[PDB]
């Protein structure tokens, strides 16, 4: 994330760490049993980490459980990055309480100009590499879909929505990949891409989640 602050440790307790031997992505709890990420986040031998803050330091509210199974959306595009929305489901089902805590999924879409909050362990410097070990937060709010449309002419599908600021210094970036986007206590939006990251006329692109509740609540009931 750059251009964002310091949470405070488990202030986003639906924020989960992928880690295979290290961080490589976030993701989002939405039960005991079940985290969405993205599908551009797939890798086989993910452990899912849950209450962190420190991923660095065993701080004492930690959870860390084995994916069991991995199931990538069916239409996901690796090229165009069309649908990168991701389910893993957890070996054991983690134990809820104040910092670890299910995110609800949206029962509609949100308005341009909503504001959100984006968190991950990404990297924060726009020209350069500096990864924290603390979870970062970044207010940001939607952007209409016409300057989402000019700023990446004939790359915005209706599964994206991009969020941010045009001026640029405010955007995640890789290692936020497949976190969370919360607008008005629902999961909106996925990490996605973006040119660069915190780039002037390029903000972030995040995978619209209410185009996939059906698809969400069906493919977890089955499995
Ligand atoms: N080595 C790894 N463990 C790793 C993990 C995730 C990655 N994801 C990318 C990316 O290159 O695919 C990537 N994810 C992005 C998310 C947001 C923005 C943005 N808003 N500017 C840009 C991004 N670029 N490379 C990655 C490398
Ligand atoms: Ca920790
Ligand atoms: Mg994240
Ligand atoms: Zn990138
Ligand atoms: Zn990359
Ligand atoms: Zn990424």
């Amino acid at each position: 994330i750059v251009g964002g602050y310091t949470c405070g440790a488990n202030t986003v307790p639906y924020q989960v760490s992928l880690n295979s031997g290290y961080h490589f992505c976030g993701g989002s709890l939405i039960n005991s049993q079940w985290v969405v990420s993205a599908a551009h986040c797939y890798k086989s031998g993910i452990q899912v980490r849950l209450g962190e803050d420190n991923i660095n330091v065993v701080e004492g509210n930690e959870q860390f459980i084995s994916a069991s199974k991995s199931i990538v959306h069916p239409s996901y595009n690796s090229n165009t990055l069309n649908n990168d929305i991701m389910l893993i489901k957890l070996k054991s089902a983690a134990s809820l309480n104040s910092r670890v805590a299910s995110i609800s999924l949206p029962t509609s879409c949100a308005s341009a100009g909503t504001q959100c909050l984006i968190s991950g362990w990404g990297n924060t410097k726009s020209s350069g590499t500096s990864y924290p070990d603390v979870l970062k937060c970044l207010k940001a709010p939607i952007l209409s879909d016409s300057s989402c449309k000019s700023a990446y002419p004939g790359q915005i599908t209706s599964n994206m929505f991009c969020a941010g600021y045009l001026e640029g210094g405010k955007d995640s970036c890789q290692g936020d990949s497949g976190g969370p986007v919360v607008c008005s206590g629902k999961l909106q939006g996925i990490v996605s891409w973006g040119s660069g990251c915190a780039q002037k006329n390029k903000p972030g692109v995040y995978t619209k989640v209410c185009n996939y509740v059906s698809w969400i609540k069906q493919t977890i009931a089955s499995n």
